[PDB]
């Protein structure tokens, strides 16, 4: 019994990090194969950073302005070239801990790891959701650019994540594995802002059906309403609305308890409007919706 | 900016999971040098967990008796011996993933990082603390007996929990890697339940100096109070006594912000008293307490 907000064992991640240093700037890389791949902002000063044309800025950029720490051992860039926003820096050296792996895109409301890491070195491993305005709520401070996010799924690790920036409401903004940016935002020095966020919907009850799977069960009760029903309350409390993908994927969980979706939003529209009363559900007086309805099954399961 | 309940990166441990099997007994074990360690109860039976004689069941072992499976190869166990509630099984070969390590006892209120393993297979990591009645507050299924707590400083393991049971409150028990078990608990089957868990009061305090430091002050107020007064009325909330060591701890934190241990206790005495108001502080709408002073200097 329990429910942790669990992370997937970073090992396989821990081997593919290393630190990148062009002029002043460093961060860090991650190293597949016989290529490091971080973030194109790497080659931008202070000013560069203002307004850069990273094509211009790359173009005047060698080989031997890359500095790449894989530990106690130099690795030396025998090429380079951009992908969207990330930079890939070939190296000498294949890196023989490369796992079995896949570049992925992830959509809002999943969830992934982050393995957070400073000057190459990893230093906490946390869960996270890609929030419905693409950013995430991570923990960063200088040097963690180029920090990656993963799922794993047996034996492969899905990279889904590469870290970029602040916003100032201190959350996070980053590209997948490509380069594309998770949301409106640019890499460079302006006036950005992320958009007004909501909760997911279809996060929250797979978090209420762990809550009964371990014993908690006073929001059930006898009551059931329709998808279009909900979904007025969901709007009008900032929720995103609930699909009928979302109801064919929260099937298992309504099976393994005999509360059925619409039944289980019955609960929630009465959490919503009439709140929790001083009581908490699996230790939280939040509605917690940052628990993807597999991974409520993986854990409990 | 940001916090998040940060588990240490979980590789050095996984290259020590494996599977230790005895009769029809599956569970973890920790594979350092040529030693594998487990819970001992891998050896009881379904007539045994009432009242076992482990001396007496093991007594009747051999080493072929036990199964270690490291991936996908066997080890061979060569020894056996037993140190208190843990299995310590010799086998022919020395892990070469073994990290720098060592074996910490560690006290009610410290945190760390639990590895759940099914099979010898790590499953995922989460943070976690030890809470005022000796048990933890983790996740856990039938399998995972064996998984490990841990912290890291400077690539060195500091190894300080092992898990062995689940307590009809659903909160997990376990020993230190020496075998002594965390609290009055024992690897039997009868009737035993933690005591009243309390809120770590020095870990709430550090947790509220972390707020101020992300650029959070709405809970302060003008007021202080003496250290007495305040236990007086945290106590009444079933918070832990807070002790002079606990001061000198937040020392450093104190002096970042500028607001005196005392007066960041005259703020906690007041949101005890008030409530949040429909706010939250570091995204939370209730009083955090699994992070320590050690780590909140780690992560601001
Ligand atoms: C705090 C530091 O500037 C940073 C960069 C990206 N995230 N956080
Ligand atoms: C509940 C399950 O049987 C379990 C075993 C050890 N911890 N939890
Ligand atoms: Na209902």
């Amino acid at each position: 019994s329990g429910f942790r907000k669990m992370a997937f064992p970073s090992g396989k991640v821990e081997g593919c990090m290393v630190q990148v240093t062009c002029g002043t700037t460093t961060l860090n890389g991650l190293w597949l194969d016989d290529v490091v791949y971080c973030p194109r902002h790497v080659i931008c000063t202070s000013e560069d950073m203002l307004n850069p044309n990273y094509e211009d800025l790359l173009i005047r950029k060698s080989n031997h302005n890359f500095l790449v720490q894989a530990g106690n051992v130099q690795l030396r860039v025998i090429g380079h070239s951009m992908q969207n926003c990330v930079l890939k820096l070939k190296v000498d050296t294949a890196n023989p801990k490369t796992p079995k792996y896949k570049f992925v895109r992830i959509q809002p409301g999943q969830t992934f790891s982050v393995l957070a890491c400073y000057n190459g070195s990893p230093s906490g491993v946390y869960q996270c959701a890609m929030r419905p305005n693409f950013t995430i709520k991570g923990s960063f401070l200088n040097g963690s650019c180029g920090s990656v996010g993963f799922n794993i799924d047996y034996d492969c690790v899905s990279f889904c994540y590469m870290h970029h920036m602040e916003l100032p409401t201190g959350v996070h903004a980053g590209t997948d594995l490509e380069g594309n940016f998770y949301g409106p935002f640019v890499d460079r020095q302006t006036a950005q802002a992320a958009g007004t966020d909501t909760t997911i919907t279809v996060n929250v009850l797979a978090w209420l059906y762990a809550a009964v799977i371990n014993g908690d069960r006073w929001f059930l009760n006898r009551f059931t309403t329709t998808l279009n029903d909900f979904n007025l309350v969901a709007m009008k409390y900032n929720y995103e609305p609930l699909t009928q993908d979302h109801v064919d994927i929260l099937g298992p969980l309504s099976a393994q308890t005999g509360i059925a979706v619409l039944d289980m939003c019955a609960s929630l529209k009465e959490l919503l409007q009439n709140g929790m009363n001083g009581r908490t559900i699996l230790g939280s007086a939040l509605l917690e919706d940052e628990f993807t309805p597999f991974d409520v099954v993986r854990q409990c399961s």
